[PDB]
């Protein structure tokens, strides 16, 4: 039985519906309204082989803020449901990625205590129409409703879609790791 | 067969006795007369699955180093006769492992010549009662009877208890790593 | 089928042949005019579990420079013939290892972008007879034709044989890695 | 009917007890196995009016940290259980508080989203048997189960018994503005 | 005739009694009250080959400032009296010794002129739980009774106890080079 | 009956014998196809009384690296054997010896724990063929199969083949008076 969790979330600024599958093949399903976190999204799909549905909906007119955070608020949720007793996982994941001149190591562990340790430095502030300050935001945010414990180190890159590229790519690898089952668990 | 070693050594300070199972469940069972070491022991066997069996008495009343320097000895020499010829293993592991703000690489290789480089920078002179300089002599000794090539890396933390609780962590499944066999060897 | 690429390569200053197995045993068979950089084959190959055959002659009366650089050349164009349409890798590979004091980070990507991150610092100018500024050629050489994305982090060191043989060491596991299959695609 | 929040948690490490009334009368009943964090406590309890009872035994042979973390942990669950549904209440309260030489300010939002901002600079490692590194702990893991937005500034202070003290009786005094009643609501 | 020194001296503070033999075999027979003091005297008689009794009792509830004081100066009395006339002997020693990373340099000439030169930098503020202010002290009321000139240099280390171990072997070495016989005198 | 150590080892890069009379009289007998090594044995020998014996043979056309290490390896571990159980030595060791400008002191404790601090700066790269890296090699490596502890402090010097061949009469010195008897012993 794959493990799948599901979330729906509404609030005034928002709509969200996220299911997410740990055993998955890399579905990628993703249209939060913002098409650089769709992206991203994709990624995480594609290199942590989830499978990922997200729909959102919300006051993109004021600015992409309360999308990307209750995206990323949903998604944490998700993960911890799909993720039950945690019984016979690897927990812990470390993956350092390149993307071109781009470097991200990212290591993590399904503790239960939520903690982000982040030092990305995105050298502009769009990339398309994407806040590059919402980065950080996503993870924080994924982090506080998952109760992982998350370090994302910035290693070199000077372009700001490949830095945070890679940082999804490292992330996705890190996290596939950690959700594995431990072959002596 | 499980690969199983034993070590008694007596001196005039302390009494040890040691026996590791490299292909182990996890099982913990340390009591040297140190709590804080018996504790991160036990974080040996838990994330390394390594059983870990350890008894000791010295001269406590002094400090605690003597106990500790020859625990760690009698470890790293437990550790190389379970090793045995080391034929089809790994013989490197590499890991990072965080504990909240905390964040930990090791780096070892199963190689015959003694090396620890290490540069944890512990803020607290203690630990409950555990005197932190010991932390570096544990795995130096370790290393010296071992024959193991070890880096330590602090790459982020701050609360002490953290920071060498990482270390345990991130060692014990390095450890593992350079421990199991290669399926290609 | 075993993953095979072959290259002949012949200009005015050098002629050139390679062949490499990305799933051997890792036979060592390398013979370049250069013995410092034979050693680094053979450490490629016990490393990777690559089998690696390599002839070179050249003009090494004026220096090793073209020698190293055209094997490098062909090295990369093998790697890339023997990789075909890259279904089914990992793709990624990640690997930190030592040598005693030296610690070599190596991240690599099979992405066909070529790029190559570098920052080792060697102290002494010749190993043996090898001129300590062919190392980054002979990686930069091998990205080139190949497309692969490679970061080499010097983490520590201080004998150039360690640093260097270290850097081939972490180099060669991250390549294994990436060119093995993964379960899951 | 005054809003009682009650939680038992027991670990392989701790066992604890925590009741807390929101509208007490200070009734202070609180025994950890840590006398100064008992004091703490007391001073929570004096300085909010809350009544708050605690019982906790643990392993604090190893140190205090589990025992101050999971005491922590399960007030800030029962701070959480005792809001509700949080409606009609102030939210947010600041309080800037002396003890002596030393002054603490302290912000807080009852936002539902974790958060801790901690300047403190506490210069002994020990008041009493407790470890000062404690403090930040404490703080932290309350508001990572309470989802309390939490700012703690030294904006003063010499003595490290004046500097914990006076954070404690400025907590108390901001949660107990953010928890009572707003007339208009 | 062996050369023996006896002290008993009484304090408010303290009851002190030591007994030295210059031309021992190393017995050890030391009880401070002060369990890190009494392994140092230990070393002294083991590395000097010097018989050492002392016993003392004192007013440990306070610290251990008085006793180890008082020790130094009964000890340093009884170096002179054992000293006797002070004919034929070589009065001028010299030694370095280590003490794993440690490295301790001490001079001394049996002059009748009190001087302590001391330059240890101890990073620890106790070892077990003795106050490592009390090292310094220990030489300098031993050299105000013994008339001794004595330098101590540090020229490495980083372990607490292996410094303050290190210098009690590198004076024991020196004090007994400078209390034998000159065979030409 | 003289005390004599003999080592036969053989690896893939290097065949290595050493026969050495730590009761000897200077005996000089080395070839290890690195004249400058072999140099500095001879000086072992005179300066330090002991007989060497040494053969070796390796992959010089690589670089002197694997035979330097792997003779200092083999002296070590002859060094070991020769000292037996260590009955009645002096066991610590300590001489500064001038060659010219240069300075060098030598202190070490045949302690069962091997330990190399080192500070020589050696001002160029080649002292004729021989790689000036490989001082620090040849010692360290003696070091882990010996179990000594070994401090090398350069005072002066300027000209690289004074520095070195100082540090060899200094060590030569250091490791007589270690290795002679302790006449109260
Ligand atoms: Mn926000
Ligand atoms: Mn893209
Ligand atoms: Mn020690
Ligand atoms: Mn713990
Ligand atoms: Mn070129
Ligand atoms: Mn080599
Ligand atoms: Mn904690
Ligand atoms: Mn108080
Ligand atoms: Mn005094
Ligand atoms: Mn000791
Ligand atoms: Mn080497
Ligand atoms: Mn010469």
């Amino acid at each position: 039985s794959a493990r799948i969790g599901e979330v729906k979330r509404e609030t005034k600024e928002t709509n969200v519906s996220v299911k997410i599958n740990l055993d998955g093949h890399g579905v990628s399903d993703s249209s939060t309204g913002i098409p650089f976190l769709d992206h991203m999204l994709d990624q995480l799909a594609s290199h942590g082989l989830f499978d990922v549905h997200v729909r959102a909906t919300g006051d993109t007119h004021i600015d992409d803020h309360h999308t990307n955070e209750d995206v990323a608020l949903a998604i944490g949720t998700a993960l911890l449901k799909a993720l039950g007793e945690r019984k016979g996982i690897n927990r812990f994941g470390d993956f350092t990625a390149p993307l071109d001149e781009a470097l991200i190591h990212v290591s993590l562990d399904l503790s239960g205590r939520p903690y982000l340790g982040y030092n990305l430095e995105i050298p502009t502030q769009r990339v398309g129409t994407y806040d590059t300050q919402l980065v950080e935001h996503f993870f924080q945010s994924l982090v506080n409703t998952s109760g992982m414990t998350l370090h994302i180190r910035q290693l070199a890159g000077k372009n700001s879609h490949h830095i945070i590229e890679a940082t999804f790519k490292a992330f996705a690898r890190a996290l596939r790791q950690a959700t594995e089952s431990d072959p002596r668990r």
